[PDB]
DNA sequence: CGGCTTACG
DNA sequence: CGTAG
DNA sequence: GCCG
């Protein structure tokens, strides 16, 4: 099938080298603002992740969605020579290396990275020499860059979840914390930890996240957050115990009312490409508008109610995929 | 040819 | 603009 | 870059 949400995609697969090459090209297309090319290379990489066995000859690409002349030539060169000249040229290019370095910073996206590149900046130390060019968010991302470039381990996640649950429980008894994002999909490491918070009584979650953040702040556990008036998402930097020391870790906290929790869980569990393809499928194939708050029928002007992710897959006519099979 | 993403901070 | 490579 |  053509859409990633129509097929299981496990975390580990049989075409790792091929998919990683196409994702280099996708990433480079994004750095140049070519959103269409980025999508195609991302989708072509995701198709290979979903295959049941390694691709060893060009003929196996026949009939595969999102493989045309360019992606097929990349695979053919990898199969024949072990390396694709285009991919290698991208890897060592000054533009790709710098855009990757700059966009990796918390608070810096492609547009900011590109402007800094055009102004001649190239290294983290170049940015540090120009603090007037930085927001407070970017200052935090720059100062914590080394820790934030170290993968968070699954062992780290359980201790973090306990401390978030502690603060959430004092902010609002009965509220729950659910691990989302890549760790819910089975990843053993990540760039951050993602949590979704709710409460079983609709409406009781209103105003919760400011109360949670203030309690974590008082514990000395928040190295950075955007409110250090009402908000429901926080993208922060946590202080996480280490042996004889501590390390900075990115943590995302999202609050949703229980009526919307299945949609938020589906959206924030990802993968980013999985969720993007699920929304594209919903709109284009089923005529329904999906987001992290609900699922809208624009003809009937009605929202579907969902009590589970299983509800939503059924509403969309899709076979259910557990989180470990959404690694598109 | 047009289409290819969201809400919230 | 950033969360968001 | 690929699809419909
Ligand atoms: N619309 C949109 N949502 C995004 C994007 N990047 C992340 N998200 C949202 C939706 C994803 O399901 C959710 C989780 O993605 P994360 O950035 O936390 O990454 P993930 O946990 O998949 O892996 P990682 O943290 O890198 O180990 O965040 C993006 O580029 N666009
Ligand atoms: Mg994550
Ligand atoms: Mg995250
Ligand atoms: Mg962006
Ligand atoms: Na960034």
């Amino acid at each position: 099938p053509a859409y990633a949400c129509q097929r299981p995609t496990p975390l580990t697969h049989h075409n790792t080298g091929l998919s990683e090459a196409l994702e280099i090209l996708a990433e480079a297309a994004g750095f140049e603002g070519s959103e269409g090319r980025l999508l195609t290379f991302c989708r072509a990489a995701s198709v290979l992740k979903a295959l049941p066995s390694p691709v060893t000859t060009l003929s196996q690409l026949q009939g595969l969605p999102h493989f045309g002349e360019h992606s097929s030539r990349v695979v053919q060169e990898l199969l024949e020579h072990g390396v694709c000249e285009e991919v290698e040229r991208v890897r060592r290019s000054e533009r790709y290396q710098t855009m990757k370095l700059f966009t990796q910073i918390f608070g810096v996206g492609v547009k900011t990275a590109d402007r800094w590149y055009r102004e001649g900046l190239r290294t983290l130390d170049d940015l540090r020499e120009q603090p007037q060019k930085l927001t407070q968010q970017q200052k935090a991302g720059l100062q914590h860059h080394q820790d934030l470039s170290t993968p968070v381990l699954r062992s780290d996640v359980d201790a973090l979840q306990q401390v978030v649950e502690e603060a959430v429980g004092q902010a609002l008894p009965g509220a729950t914390v659910t691990l989302t994002g890549g760790f819910r999909r089975g990843k053993l490491q990540g760039h951050d930890v993602d949590f979704l918070i709710t409460h079983p009584k609709e409406g009781q979650e209103a105003g919760l996240l400011p109360r949670v953040m203030c309690r974590l702040q008082d514990q000395g556990l928040i190295l950075y957050h955007q409110h250090q008036d009402a908000f429901e998402r926080s993208f922060c930097i946590f202080r996480l115990p280490q042996p004889g020391s501590w390390k900075a870790v990115r943590v995302d906290l999202v609050v949703a009312p229980v009526s919307q929790f299945p949609f938020a869980l589906l959206g924030w569990t990802g993968s980013a490409l999985f969720a993007r393809e699920l929304r594209r499928f919903s709109r284009k194939e089923k005529g329904l508008w999906l987001n992290s708050h609900g699922l809208f029928d624009p003809e009937q002007k009605t929202f579907f109610q969902a009590a589970s992710e299983e509800d939503i897959f059924r509403h969309l006519g899709l076979e259910y995929l557990p989180p470990e099979q959404r690694n598109a």
